[PDB]
């Protein structure tokens, strides 16, 4: 049995999707992150403004709710915000499907903690929520992921699932259990995933055009839905702003601006993802932009690439399969249909 759930493409980059909790139920539409797995959901417990702007769910008025106990609330800091807030358990519901006892967290603050004057991600977003879609790893707290507790409570769905991110309609969803072949063009291609943390795979060679920047050291490539961007290690970042600048760009000149910079291409073994100047230029106000930060995944010595929604995702159907014990963890890749 497979079933999908519809993802509503909002002002800000976000991808939400219905979510039910508790009982009675209320609904709050999370995004769904592939770059993490723990399960956030905004709540009443949180004042703060850029909390109070959208629908919060209440654990008072929820019958199945259970606080758990924690010597201290969970902080999770990133790039360009901080989600802070206590755990508890609760039962979901997504597409139908039904998820009880998961343990997710509760957010109570999002005040950002890497510069508190102000440049908070949340301002700027109608945040209500996260579903971590990760592997268990990276789970801060609780007995189970939430996938995984979906996975053990439905038996007759295949641990898998799969984006297809059309931004300009409405038809983005995100499929659970399987695929749909009214998405991709072409055949499925299989990259072992060799880090069961994020979805990272292993990169072998990248170009910018005809310059190789990597790889020399150990790198890998992470598909993060959780992200809008690209990205790319510090080094690589200073050579990729020299090769690719940004310019001021409008809607009707920029297929003429943007015919002269290069091809990406990303090389997995035999497989070749290029990425075209219209596919990872992105247009705001009147720049046109390369779609990259700069992230250094924390590591020894090894460098990741994160492939984000806008840039790739709108562009390449993408498949992620849970290992079992008749497969491995791998991630599929096919171009996406218009
Ligand atoms: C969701 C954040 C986390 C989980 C706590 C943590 C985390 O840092 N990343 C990545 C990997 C590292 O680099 C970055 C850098 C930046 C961003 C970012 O600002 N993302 C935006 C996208 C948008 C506006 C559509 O929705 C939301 C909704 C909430 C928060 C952020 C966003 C994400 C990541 C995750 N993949 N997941
Ligand atoms: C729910 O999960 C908790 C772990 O947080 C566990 O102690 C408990 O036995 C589980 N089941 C029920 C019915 O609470």
């Amino acid at each position: 049995n497979i079933f999908l759930v519809p993802l509503k493409h909002l002002r800000d980059s976000q991808f939400v999707g219905e979510l039910l909790v508790g009982t009675p139920p209320q609904t709050v539409y999370p995004i769904f992150d592939t770059g993490s797995t723990n399960v956030w959901v905004v709540t009443t417990a949180c004042e703060e403004e850029s909390c109070k702007k959208v629908r919060r769910y209440d654990p008072n008025k929820s019958k199945t709710f259970r606080r758990s106990f924690i010597e201290k609330n969970l902080h999770i800091v990133f790039g360009s915000g901080s989600i802070s807030g206590s755990v508890g358990t609760d039962t979901f519901m997504l597409g139908k499907h039904l998820v009880r006892n998961q343990t997710f967290g509760l957010v109570e603050s999002e005040s950002n903690n890497n510069k508190n004057g102000g440049d908070n991600i949340f301002d700027y977003i109608s945040f209500e929520g996260i579903v971590g879609l990760g592997f268990p790893g990276m789970l801060s707290a609780g007995n189970i992921p939430f996938f995984d507790n979906l996975l053990k409570q439905n038996p007759n769905v295949d641990p898998q699932f799969s984006f297809y991110i059309s931004p300009y309609d409405g038809k983005s969803t995100l499929i659970i259990g399987g695929i749909s072949k009214s998405f991709y063009e072409g055949d499925i291609y299989m990259l072992p995933v060799l880090k069961e943390s994020y979805w990272e795979v292993k990169l072998d060679e990248l170009y910018i055009g005809k310059e190789r920047i990597c790889c020399d050291e150990e790198s890998y490539v992470i598909f993060d839905t959780g992200t809008s961007y690209n990205t790319m290690p510090s080094s690589q970042m200073k050579t990729f702003l020299n090769l690719i600048h940004s310019t001021a760009c409008t809607e009707q000149n920029y297929k003429d601006i943007l015919k002269s910079y290069p091809i990406i291409k990303y090389v997995f073994g035999e497989l070749i993802i290029e990425l075209h100047p219209e596919e990872y230029m992105i247009l705001n106000d009147d720049v046109c932009m390369p779609a990259y930060m700069q992230i250094d995944v924390p590591s020894e010595r090894n460098h990741a690439y994160l492939l984000g929604s806008l840039s790739f995702m709108r562009n390449f159907f993408t498949v992620f399969v849970r290992g079992t014990e008749s497969r491995p963890s791998m991630v599929g890749v096919a171009r996406a249909k218009s």
